[PDB]
DNA sequence: CTGGCCCTCGCTGTCAAAATTGCGGCTGGGTGTGCGCCCCCACCCCCTTTTATAGCCCCCCTTC
């Protein structure tokens, strides 16, 4: 595609079904600086 | 005093059973949930009477 030569080696490509999964990133990132502390131990909470 | 033998008994090794602690690391969801009997002692309610009031309802009587 970026160049428009012909790839060298023959490619397989064809119609094949896939499907895609709940696991999806935006519901994964995480992060944290100096959150809420929990009671017992004063320390981080547990869970995105 | 010295030596040979079998005995109750003291102690030990050995086997066995009961008792004991841990069983990977992170993560993300959601969804639920929070005595007991029988007796004894204080306190209060209903038993009863009165009367007005009226809607409601049981009971007995009467009809056909």
């Amino acid at each position: 595609g970026f160049t428009g030569r012909k790839i060298t080696s023959q490619i397989f490509i064809g119609p094949t079904y896939y499907q895609r999964l709940k696991h999806m990133v935006d519901d994964k990132i995480h992060s944290r600086a100096r959150g809420p502390i929990q009671i017992l131990n004063r320390q981080p909470m547990e869970g995105r």
